[PDB]
């Protein structure tokens, strides 16, 4: 069954939650973006309204098939009625089409929920300046001051820089990026561009990133794996025995391997700076680690919740135990009396 924090109180609303069945009262399902824990349980077979983005909406279509009739698109930064409810789609700074949604009650309450998302400064200026929150239902993936990770752009600078080092000291190298969901595009799509090279990839993989509006896609992505020297791989052949195999499967044409995960955090974080990372490597194959997140770190969700001085929250990640539970509420209590509201 639903469990609350996915309900919006006051409305026939909920958020991420499509694996309970038909659930009691709801009028209309919204999904915040195109991730597996998010989007589990749609299909063609869904018959009621799902609201979302435009590429959210480009990805059900495309890849689980429901139907267009079910799908409701909605553009964002814009003042939409839905039921008879005002809301406002936001970028969540999460993978493409992510978004957090902005609920005005009848009553009056104002409730943000911030899906799954990165938060930044730039959200200080866009419709949430404009009126109080009461409510927020947050994102807590990473809710403990152990969680620091470098800024995208560092972690981007050391992927190019790696990449550009290695390929110009051997040509026949070659760089291999694991993926397995959406997200995270700009580790492989920068490596490509420092290397006149388009990414190659699976066709399953660029028909995903066909549904994504990024401009110029055609210019930097292919399915011909011969004529690229940067190809994607599912994050479970990103080993040193699946990454020998495929190096078996490129005909002699390269001599090296060069391969990235990008994971969220690694304990190496509260030791080690980016400019000190180092790959694990066995004969001509190295493995890089890279710390690039695509949600808040500790210091920058504490930033944006004393900024925005919700009177009430709700998380949404870690909530199965009552340890990580006691820690979360013990730190939105810190921030609320340091700030002052
Ligand atoms: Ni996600």
């Amino acid at each position: 069954t639903c469990p609350f924090y996915k309900k919006i109180p006051g409305t026939g609303f909920t958020v991420d939650a499509f694996q309970y069945g038909v659930v009691e009262g709801c009028t209309a399902y919204f999904l915040t973006h195109f991730h597996s824990d998010h989007y589990a349980g749609l299909s063609k077979h869904f018959t009621f309204p799902v609201y979302c983005s435009e590429i959210t909406g480009n990805l059900l279509k495309n890849k689980l098939h429901v139907q267009e009739q079910y799908i409701h698109p909605l553009p964002l930064d814009t003042e939409c009625i839905v039921n008879g409810v005002k809301v406002v789609l936001l970028d969540a700074n999460h993978c493409p089409g992510a978004v957090m949604i902005l609920f005005y009650l009848p009553n009056g309450t104002v409730i943000l929920h911030t899906g799954d998302f990165r938060a930044d400064p730039s959200m200080e200026r866009s419709l949430l300046a404009d009126q109080k929150v009461h409510m927020l239902y947050l994102d807590t993936t990473y809710c403990s001051p152990e969680y620091t990770f470098p800024s995208q752009q560092e972690v981007i600078r050391f992927a190019i820089n790696t990449a550009f080092e290695a390929v110009t000291l051997n040509p026949h190298a070659l760089v291999v990026c694991g993926t397995y969901s959406i997200g995270k595009e700009k580790v492989f799509l920068a490596i490509a561009d420092v290397l006149g090279s388009k990414v190659g990839m699976s066709q399953e993989k660029y028909k995903t990133l066909q549904c994504l509006n990024i401009p110029e896609i055609n210019s930097l992505i292919t399915t011909d794996m011969c004529s690229s020297l940067v190809h994607l791989l599912p994050m479970m052949q990103i080993n040193f025995k699946g990454l020998q195999s495929h190096l078996k499967k490129c005909g002699g044409k390269y001599n090296q391997i060069l391969a990235f995960r990008p994971t969220g955090w690694t304990h190496s974080n509260k030791f080690t700076r980016i400019a000190d990372v180092i790959p694990q490597t066995k004969g001509n194959i190295s493995i890089y680690g890279i710390p690039y997140s695509e949600h808040s770190s500790y210091l920058e969700m504490k930033r944006f919740v004393q900024w925005l001085k919700p009177q009430k929250i709700i998380p949404t990640v870690n909530v199965g135990t009552w340890k990580s539970r006691s820690t979360m509420e013990k730190y939105f209590r810190e921030w609320k009396l340091e700030a002052g509201y």
